């Protein structure tokens, strides 16, 4: 990324305590030293000769986010062959971490993360920009209830790739489609939110327990029914027609971000973090 | 310590040096060559007794080796050998704009527009790594052979610091000081966007061959630019310049820091976002220039 910091993270940051780590890096609890102010550093390997792109197009994303409900980015440092990227602390985690413990969520608890994370979405969508990967572990949540959108890895990736592949005169218009956007738009976000409130309502999305291979082949036939809420008498008409109108299968008739904060799921009064204070509170006693 | 990458060896071991290109009270600045590339370097020899202090050009060193950017001059390291230290940087062969404009004249238009958007993407650089160039002027504006526009000495940005750093170690206790105290204590006065102001300045320089108010005296500039009414200056012959270079004058030359636009602001500019503004343009003010000489 041209504006990496070439400087030690440690010269500005106390790492207060290491959070999680795998093959993707690992993730820091970390305390500004000028401000005191908590962040969460992630570090992931970047040596001499390594391919950059994914990780500069991930930058790319964070660093041109304003807005509330997308995660807080606070710059990069290249240091001892490592890419240290600031980012927002969310003291509770992603949802699936709580979730795993408190059980499904209320409808309300639903409610204000879907009205959350199409906030989110709507300004996503507004810089052109798709996230690719809604889901409960993605979306992040802080100590004072609030919900915020996370890991940009996948839509960096795929932003990477589409580059990368970037003669035409000769392709089909769904092949254009594929070498130009890679075969979708914006709207794939609005289904996946239509998934995740499944998730966050039954703690696993729709045919989670049929092989991927299979999941795959059965969503690319014609005729494939989008899923529902098993239990319909423990939810409102107002949450079975969000999942209806997000799992829209055609996406010429499934609605923007923008138009869904206008759904009566979400636009209802008494939407607010206490809903995940409560949350956070069974998950604490 | 000056900076904890200095090699502690004698840098004539590696260079050849060639001409003295310059020099004065900063030092002297020589033109050298690799001893096994043949690559051209210019070296800075400063001088470096136990007993000096350190702090300037311990930042300036830490802004050119941090600050990696294709309108940042290049840093090849620094030498410390019998109290002279060696701060060894890109050479760039055609000297400065200044150096160019002497010869050439007045650069075009598209010239100045062409360096106004490089010399803005350095800006929007070296702001996003939290430092302040505060010396932008044709100058320090280097030129090398491959028609590259690079942002060249830090020393004020580095004294600046330095100097604030100092003052910060003796502001004393702080709790009876008025907030604005304490903000000039631990940022100074201004802010970045002096140096928006100074590209402004930068590009009439370009186009006239002088700054504004080149024939008053320094004393009088800085009392009239503190005075309530004071005008930003313009360019002078009005049907040379297109009106798009006129407003990116005044814009840059806004006189209220709180509404002057930022370098990335700036970069989208009608005069730095027109077409043809290609490296082309310089390769051809080289080519007048290699003609003078
Ligand atoms: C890396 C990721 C997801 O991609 C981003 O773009 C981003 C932006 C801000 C980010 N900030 C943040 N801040 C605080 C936490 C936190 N987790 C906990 C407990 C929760 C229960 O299990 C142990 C840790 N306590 O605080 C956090 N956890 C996440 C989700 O667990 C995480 C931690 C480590 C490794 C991967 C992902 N993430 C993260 C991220
Ligand atoms: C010292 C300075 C400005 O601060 C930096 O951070 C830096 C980085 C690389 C730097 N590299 C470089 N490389 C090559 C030249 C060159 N000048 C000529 C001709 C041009 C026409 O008159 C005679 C010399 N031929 O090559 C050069 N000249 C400049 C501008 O004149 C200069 C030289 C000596 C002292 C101050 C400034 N500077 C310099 C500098
Ligand atoms: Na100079």
């Amino acid at each position: 990324d041209p504006d990496i910091f070439n400087r030690d993270p440690r010269d500005h940051y106390d790492l207060l305590q290491r959070l999680g780590g795998g093959t993707y890096g690992e993730v820091f609890k970390a305390r500004d030293k000028v401000s005191g102010d908590l962040v969460a550093l992630k570090m992931v390997k970047m040596e001499p000769d390594d391919d950059v792109s994914t990780l500069q197009k991930e930058i790319l994303i964070l660093k041109t986010c304003r807005h509330a409900n997308i995660v807080a980015y606070h710059g990069s440092y290249l240091w001892l062959q490592k890419l240290w990227i600031c980012m927002e602390f969310c003291g509770a985690g992603s949802l699936q971490d709580i979730y795993q413990v408190t059980g499904s969520l209320s409808e309300l608890q639903i409610s204000y993360v879907c009205r959350e994370v199409l906030q989110g979405l709507a300004y996503l969508h507004s810089q052109k920009k798709i996230h690719r990967d809604i889901k409960g572990a993605n979306i992040l949540i802080n100590d004072a209830g609030e919900v915020r959108l996370a890991d940009f890895g996948i839509s960096a990736q795929i932003g990477a790739e589409l580059a990368r592949r970037l003669t035409p005169y000769w392709m089909a218009p769904e092949v254009a489609a594929v070498a130009l956007k890679g075969g979708y738009n914006e709207l794939c976000d609005i289904w996946s939110l239509g998934i995740t409130a499944i998730e966050l309502a039954e703690l696993q999305p729709p045919l989670f327990d049929v092989h991927p291979l299979r999941v795959l082949f059965l969503m690319t036939k014609s005729g494939y029914q989008p899923p529902r809420l098993k239990e319909k008498g423990k939810w409102s008409a107002a949450f079975h027609n969000f999942i209806k109108v997000t799992l829209t299968k055609s996406p010429k008739k499934r609605p923007s971000a923008t138009k869904m904060l206008s759904h009566q799921l979400v636009s209802q009064p008494g939407l607010n973090r206490g809903l995940i204070l409560d949350l956070l509170d069974k998950l604490k006693n």
